[PDB]
């Protein structure tokens, strides 16, 4: 039947916010999470100049997999394939200890697809504007800083995706001695 | 302003970022952006709405009204159309709530069109909410008395969108009352 982009936003946001709903940031005041989502889809529009649909939703979605009771074939069946592929790109194992995980990061991210290189950037920036607002609580000054060290090590794999978004970061990488 | 998916994205932010502090009356406590978020999904999903200011205007029907949100504050982001039908949803939180729900009743059948399209997903939401899960420290008859209050709002929304009335009609005749 006849859909609308509009609909299928609302669809992800939707789904995500149930996914996330018993789940907070790390931020002293325990954030809702599905605060970082939309936060991240957001930037996606309102500074990277995105509009494709299958990326707006995989950034929506993109912890869902991650941290929340979804399934791969949950995500294709509401969001087709396309949304499905890209969210599994940018899911990270939970079942690797941290280390891992991050190498795994820096790894993969030349080899990302354009769409996740996108989401990747976005959630990256999110996070590292969430960091200099508001120390987590549990995060030391030195994880904070180590963040911001690996952050760049990832983005230095994402560029030549957006210009916008990579500014962006080389900006906050510059303030604290990062080049990349 | 750019396109739809930009705005709503702007919407949704704006909203979560204002009901960042505030939860459900459910036992979990669930984050209350999910209320709008679901409003507005309500309208796509179930009534085929893609009016941008009426989904705006859903995922930003409670800020005014329950978060440090200023009809300015409104207008700068989202423009006059979209604050004019903030305001139109926007309950008087200073009245006791008898007469809060006695002024839903008296202003839901001079609304605008937009203004009862959100109404009506607000209210089925909340309804099915309260089906879901009894809110922490209500009883049974106070759970019926918001769905007999609810119909009565219901009532002057009619004539709106078929399928939410007629979702609303099946939630209310499941407790007797008759829309
Ligand atoms: N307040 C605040 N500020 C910044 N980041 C926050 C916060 N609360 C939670 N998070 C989430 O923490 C995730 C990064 O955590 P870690 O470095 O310990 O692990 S890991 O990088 O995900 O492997 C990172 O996860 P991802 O979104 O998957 O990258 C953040 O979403
Ligand atoms: N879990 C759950 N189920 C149903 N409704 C919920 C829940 N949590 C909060 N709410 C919000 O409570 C509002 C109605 O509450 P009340 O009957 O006490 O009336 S009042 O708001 O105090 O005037 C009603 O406000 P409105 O959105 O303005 O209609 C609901 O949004
Ligand atoms: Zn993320
Ligand atoms: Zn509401």
């Amino acid at each position: 039947h006849m859909g609308s982009e509009a609909a299928q936003l609302l669809e992800a946001a939707d789904f995500a916010a149930r996914k996330h709903r018993q789940q907070r940031r790390k931020d002293p005041e325990g954030t809702p999470y599905i605060n970082h989502p939309i936060g991240v889809a957001r930037i996606l529009t309102h500074e990277a100049g995105i509009t494709d649909i299958v990326v707006l939703q995989a950034a929506l979605l993109h912890d869902t997999v991650e941290k929340t009771d979804t399934t791969l074939d949950e995500v294709e069946l509401h969001f087709g394939a396309q949304v499905r592929r890209l969210v599994e790109e940018v899911t990270d194992d939970k079942t690797l200890p941290k280390l891992e995980r991050k190498r795994l990061q820096v790894e993969q991210a030349p080899h990302s697809s354009p769409g996740a290189k996108l989401v990747k950037l976005a959630d990256k920036l999110y996070n590292l504007r969430d960091l200099n607002r508001c120390t987590p609580e549990g995060w030391s000054e030195h994880r904070v800083q180590e963040y911001f060290e690996w952050a760049a090590q990832v983005v230095k794999g994402l560029q030549g995706t957006n210009r916008q978004l990579e500014e962006a970061l080389k900006h906050l990488f510059k303030q604290r001695g990062l080049t990349i």
